[PDB]
């Protein structure tokens, strides 16, 4: 009764353009068997949602990657918060919750602020950027490890560590194995800077230690939870930003939308995180028989959900494939839903935003001017390098 497909939802070939066959897994049923990787999918917005807020049944603890920890070895040891769940995953999720609060919120908007639109001048005196080296990523790295309170030394290592985290989650395909073999320096910088003595005092590395002292977290638990900050947050809003340039590169009306009333910039980027979905894919593994869909699933399954279509999924939202600024975007799960929904949004939010306001009223056009290329991983989607010609407003 489960249909099963021959689609690779992992393969080069899809991540080149997924969305045919995102209507065909999300059209071939409600669940859908994938026998390339023996896993269930669902790519439906109701039912990625319904199982994203069902956690006791769809489990995180056995990985959010295809792997299965009942079954192997995880490449590193497991995050205390995505790979976590409730209770075990409660207190380091508010430990989170607080370093990036709306409060922390106050302390570093005017200096993101700042970088967003000294970056924008400063890409405006130059003409032909690349969207993604010159500001996707160039943006993001002149202020969150700041904010984290990194030291300069090793910094080259974060942008890699990143793109292998997520590469990791994947299948065991060449994408993966690639990144996992040899990557023993990344892991070193990063285990070494969670550790207290390498955090600035003030920035979020310190103000997870700092909670070693409340209850919330053991002095031992604090740099896994340091790590995950190391982990989550740098690739994911470098894709979106460079999805937002993308998207009022290839949508001119709603650049001018966005121009003519600046203070849409962050509905802006969180349609571009919908239109996008940065991060495409996590897995949840059952822990009994289970009712989806009309199949009744077996315990220790894996199940693939695809975010990005469901986000796209025509019997959720209207015109799907239209980027749209003043969409309402609430209910999308580019960031999730439910326990786990991204504790990390108020910073990549606010960062998209900025960055937004900055296009907004500086710049009045802006023209693909060179070849664009995608750049591939297994759980993220996002370009490699997008040329593009910034016109002065
Ligand atoms: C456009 C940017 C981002 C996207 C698309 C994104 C995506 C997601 C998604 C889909 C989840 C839920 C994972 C799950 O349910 O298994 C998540 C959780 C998480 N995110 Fe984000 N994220 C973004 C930015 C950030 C930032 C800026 C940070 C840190 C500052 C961050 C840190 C985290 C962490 C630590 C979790 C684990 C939460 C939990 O398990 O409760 N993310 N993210
Ligand atoms: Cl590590």
């Amino acid at each position: 009764t489960i249909p099963h497909l021959a689609i690779d939802p992992f393969s080069l070939d899809f991540f080149d353009d997924p969305y045919p066959d995102q209507q065909t897994l999300r059209d071939a049923g409600p669940v859908v068997y994938l026998d390339k990787w023996n896993v269930y999918g669902v790519a439906r917005y109701a039912e990625v949602h319904a199982v994203l807020n069902d956690p006791t049944t769809f489990c995180s603890s056995r990985g959010v990657g295809l792997s299965d920890f009942k079954k192997e070895k995880p490449w590193r040891p497991p995050s205390l918060i995505l790979e976590a769940d409730p209770p075990a995953h409660t207190r380091p999720r508010a430990v989170l919750s607080k370093v990036l609060s709306p409060a922390t919120m106050k302390t570093i908007r005017d200096g993101f602020a700042a970088a967003a639109d000294a970056k924008v001048d400063e890409l405006l005196q130059r003409g032909c950027i690349d969207a993604i080296a010159d500001l996707a990523e160039a943006y993001p790295l002149s202020v969150f490890p700041d904010a984290m309170g990194l030291k300069q030394e090793g910094r080259e290592h974060l942008l890699p560590y990143a793109g292998l985290v997520f590469n990791a989650f994947g299948p065991p395909n060449e994408l993966r194995q690639t990144a996992i073999e040899r990557s023993a320096p990344h892991q070193a910088y990063v285990n070494e800077q969670c550790q207290r003595p390498n955090l600035a005092p003030g920035g979020f590395g310190a103000c997870i230690h700092a909670f070693t002292d409340t209850g919330e977290i053991t002095p031992d638990e604090a740099p896994l939870l340091v790590r995950s900050l190391l982990s989550a947050g740098l690739d994911e809003t470098v894709n979106g930003i460079g999805a937002a340039v993308y998207c009022l590169a290839r949508f001119p009306g709603e650049l001018q939308r966005l121009r003519s009333d600046p203070t849409l910039a962050r509905n802006a980027f969180e349609e571009a995180v919908r239109f996008e979905s940065p991060v495409q894919t996590f897995f949840r593994t059952t822990t009994r028989e289970v009712e989806l869909g009309g199949a009744v699933i077996g315990e220790g399954e894996k199940v693939l959900m695809f975010l990005g279509s469901a986000n796209r999924d025509p019997r959720r939202w209207s015109d799907p494939d239209l980027y749209d600024i003043t969409r309402k975007t609430s209910g999308h799960v580019g960031f999730g839903s439910g326990v786990h929904m991204c504790v990390g949004q108020l910073v990549a939010r606010l960062e998209g935003e900025v960055m937004l306001s900055a296009l907004a009223r500086k710049v009045a056009a802006i023209d693909i001017d060179g070849p664009v290329k995608r750049r591939f991983n297994n759980t993220l989607r996002g370009l490699e390098s997008l040329p593009v010609k910034l016109t002065p407003a």
